[PDB]
DNA sequence: CCATCATTCGATGGG
């Protein structure tokens, strides 16, 4: 139902060109015995609650957003979901984000995580271990490629029939990125 | 409250 804007989404998933936000659009499914049945019900988008110093408020991370949101999504106890996050930059862990996340993952096991980054938050100097705990905890970390970036733009942005532009460098600055996700997940 | 930055989950500066 709720599609973001156009100009909202190419300003912010651009994979060369950083933001002072971070969008998280977000697709649940069930996995049933083989197959996995699409739950158009359970998809949108969100994004980080801004810091704002005049009411003393360090701001909300957008990975933090969505686990607030997880109880009004009434996922069945019964069965087994797949989420899949695709979020303008990876989760961080000195705000205590990627701590979290494990923790929920550790704590519902019918839940499998996706996260596709479309960019690498190395403003954290412990991003490295934000993305080997995710790991660590099941989840599959991963960059956004061309695949990923047209299913965002074809599912979350109200593009009016306009087919997917892709900018220029995505190709080379995904695999950049990739080769820079890689070397953090051998260890 | 905006505007800027060729913008790292905002920091500044101007009015
Ligand atoms: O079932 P397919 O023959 O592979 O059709 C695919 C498939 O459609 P769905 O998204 O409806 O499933 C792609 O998605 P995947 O299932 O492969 O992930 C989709 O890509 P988008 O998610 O980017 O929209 C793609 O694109 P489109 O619907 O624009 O044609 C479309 O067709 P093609 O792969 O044949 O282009
Ligand atoms: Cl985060
Ligand atoms: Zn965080």
């Amino acid at each position: 139902r709720h599609l973001m804007d156009p100009h909202i989404f190419t300003s912010n998933f651009n994979n060369g060109i950083g933001r002072h936000k971070t969008y998280l659009c977000y697709e649940v499914e069930r996995l049933d015995n083989g197959t996995s049945v699409k739950m158009d019900q359970h998809r949108g988008f969100l994004h980080n609650q801004a810091k704002n110093l005049l009411c003393g408020f360090y701001g909300r991370h957008a990975a933090l957003r969505f686990l607030d949101l997880v109880p009004s999504l009434q996922l069945d106890p019964a069965q087994i979901y797949r989420v899949t996050w695709f979020i303008s930059w990876s989760p961080c862990f000195s705000w205590g984000c990627a701590g979290e996340v494990r923790a929920f993952l550790q704590e519902n096991t019918h839940v499998r995580l996706r996260i596709f980054a479309a960019r690498i938050y190395d403003y954290d100097p412990l991003y490295k271990e934000a993305l080997q705990m995710l790991r660590d905890a099941g989840a599959q970390v991963s960059i956004m490629t061309y695949d990923e970036f047209k299913h965002c733009w074809d599912t979350f942005v109200d593009h009016q029939g306009c087919p997917f532009q892709p900018w220029d460098g995505l190709d080379e600055h995904s695999q950049a990125l990739s080769g820079r996700l890689r070397a953090i997940l051998q260890n």
